[PDB]
């Protein structure tokens, strides 16, 4: 399996804090079956910046590392983007990653609101070929508030990128039901881990497996999973019909 979203490259960012951290992190993505890890360190960490260069250099040393050490995990370059204006020009001018290097690009929005642009800067982006992932939409404030906002965006184009940890109610009770609720209406298209360290904010990928098998069936959570196939590849992800979804 390739896991999308993962803040495994160590002193990048809140992920991992050391190489000692990087590789605790790997043993535990490889137990839960992944073998593929798209880094992806936030574009900016505080004052400091994690500019495309750093980030494949960092990759590159960690897969080294794990050779060292003898895990079979590979690490590939990518970045999580909180949104900003001007993400299409700085993508052209090759100072942002996409996941891979591939047409799918990894945005986040500010946990509170869906920025009013969003939609202006997805349509842009798609007319460059380019498919914008909504990091953890489960996660906005705004978007749990009033759903349809997502269900707009994907209708729109759009592609999102659900936490495992979400789906396997590490972060509460009311994640887990919200999160349950954005698959039902076809709104997500990848599951991944957001894996910060070993202990809190960790992989939880078979257990959220195992919640969508039992909720949906077999065939949903092997569409998931092989999305993240499509998308390292950058091949086109499958869809269904995205749905409204209330409350
Ligand atoms: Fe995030
Ligand atoms: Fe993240």
């Amino acid at each position: 399996m390739i896991d999308i979203h993962c803040h495994i490259l160590p002193a990048m960012d809140d992920g991992a804090g050391d190489s000692a951290d990087s590789i605790e992190m790997a043993r535990a993505a490889v137990r839960q079956g992944i073998r593929t890890i798209i880094a992806t360190p936030h574009h900016n960490n505080g004052v400091y910046k994690n500019e495309p260069a750093a980030v494949r250099e960092a990759a590159d040393q960690l897969n080294k590392r794990l050779i060292k050490e003898d895990i079979p995990l590979h690490v590939l370059p990518g970045q999580e983007i909180r949104i900003y204006g001007e993400v299409e020009q700085d993508l052209a001018k090759r100072q942002l990653l996409s996941l891979n290097d591939t047409k799918y690009i990894l945005i986040e929005f500010p946990f509170d609101h869906v920025p009013r642009y969003a939609e202006q800067l997805f349509y842009d982006l798609q007319l460059k070929g380019y498919i914008p992932v909504i990091a953890h939409p489960e996660r906005n404030r705004e978007i749990r508030e009033n759903p349809s906002l997502l269900y707009h965006l994907v209708e729109k184009g759009a592609a999102s990128q659900i936490t495992s940890g979400s789906l396997a109610g590490i972060f509460g009770k009311q994640l887990k039901a919200f999160s349950l609720r954005l698959v039902e209406a076809n709104l997500i298209h990848f599951v991944a881990s957001d894996a910060h360290n070993v202990k809190t904010r960790n992989f939880h990928t078979q257990e959220a497996l195992y919640v969508l098998e039992k909720e949906f069936g077999s065939e949903l959570p092997y569409m998931l999973t092989e999305n993240a196939e499509l998308l390292l590849r950058n091949q086109t992800i499958f869809r269904q019909p995205p749905q409204p979804v209330k409350r």
